[PDB]
């Protein structure tokens, strides 16, 4: 098992656009395209929307694809996208030091969390990370669990959490 076995399951396949649980229109492996708009909005809205996250596919991916892609297409934006988690990561100085001082597999944890929420997003669990860093496993997935995250996605957080618990993959087993 690695990062991307890992959030390949977390964030699953979809070849086509459809919009996250945080009403985000997406693709792929958790590829992120546009903010969705409420239900109370019309034509007008939707679909511009659905136009504005359809650009943003063509722009990604560089053709015409009218909301539909290929799993080598997904699994490139993937790659990217793990890529790019793991630069905000190293870019950061709240996020480099906890970082560096992981074990690879927990390491892998924080990859997740990073790309599910955004570098900005996970560098604002500052009681977690210092936790994180003083090696205090328990007290940590106590603190995560305490969460926004983890109300609204209690399974995925569920594995995360015991990831960094457990410096192993079972959770994923």
């Amino acid at each position: 098992m690695n990062i991307f076995e890992m959030l390949r399951i977390d964030e699953g396949l979809r070849l086509k656009i459809y919009k996250d649980t945080e009403g985000y229109y997406t693709i792929g492996i958790g590829h992120l395209l546009t903010k969705s708009p409420s239900i109370n909005a019309a034509k007008s809205e939707l679909d511009k929307a659905i136009n504005a996250a359809k650009s943003e596919l063509d722009k990604a991916i560089g053709r015409n694809t009218n909301g539909v892609i290929t799993k080598d297409e997904a699994e490139k934006l993937f790659n990217q996208d793990v890529d790019a988690a793991v630069r905000g990561i190293l870019r950061n100085a709240k996020l480099k030091p906890v970082y560096d001082s992981l074990d690879a597999v927990r390491r892998a944890a924080l990859i997740n969390m990073v790309f599910q929420m955004g570098e900005t997003g996970v560098a604002g669990f500052t009681n977690s990370l210092r936790m994180l860093q003083q090696k205090r496993w328990d007290e940590a997935a106590v603190n995560l669990a305490k969460s926004r995250w983890y109300n609204q996605t209690p399974n995925r957080a569920k594995r995360v959490i015991t990831t960094f618990r457990t410096g192993t993959w079972d959770a994923y087993k």
